[PDB]
């Protein structure tokens, strides 16, 4: 057929229930990730073309810049539950990556800052146990699939983006058929 288990995605052989119907991984420390984000617009580009109704997830991962990589996952858990992702994914990623200001989590909570978001509500969530659930809830989602790299993707628990079997020689036509394979996916 077109679409092909093995080709642009991999079943999971462990199905995992009451999974996100949209579930994406990262890591602020990822290279293919700063792309995806910045330069691919995978996200967006995905959520442009899912059906009506389904939700999609992201989630930051610990395996990758040991003690960073933690706060890290903190942080996002605390931008998600102030509901400012899209306010901070940009300058964390560059102060990571791109200029390379981000040491500690001091640093980190200096993006949030710079971003506008107070600091007493920072450190409020930061310290909060609806944050804590939240890391947790990363966390699982992760170990739920096994997860050994990132950028990934799941749809429904049960498949696993496989960007390698994609052409990567034109970006854009890259990312239509990333978000294609995932409409599919979705509708399976």
């Amino acid at each position: 057929a077109q679409y092909e288990d093995g080709k642009q995605y991999t079943t999971l052989e462990k199905p995992v229930a009451g999974a996100p119907q949209v579930l994406e991984f990262f890591s602020f420390f990822c290279p293919h990730c700063y792309q995806f984000e910045e330069v691919l617009h995978i996200s967006d580009n995905v959520k442009k073309k899912l059906p009506e109704g389904v939700k999609m997830t992201k989630y930051h991962v610990n395996f990758m810049g040991g003690d960073l990589g933690k706060d890290l996952t903190q942080a996002w858990a605390v931008a998600m539950a102030l509901g400012v992702e899209d306010k901070v994914t940009v300058p964390l990623f560059e102060g990571v990556q791109k200029t390379q200001t981000i040491r500690s989590a001091s640093d980190i909570r200096d993006v949030f800052i710079n971003a506008g978001i107070k600091g007493e509500e920072y450190d409020a969530a930061w310290n909060s146990f609806v944050v804590k659930s939240l890391v947790a809830q990363q966390e699982k989602a992760a170990a739920d699939v096994q997860l050994r790299g990132v950028p990934a993707m799941f749809v429904n628990g049960k498949y696993q983006l496989n960007p390698q079997g994609m052409d990567t020689s034109n970006m854009d036509v890259f990312v239509q058929q990333y978000a294609d394979t995932v409409k599919y996916l979705s509708e399976k």
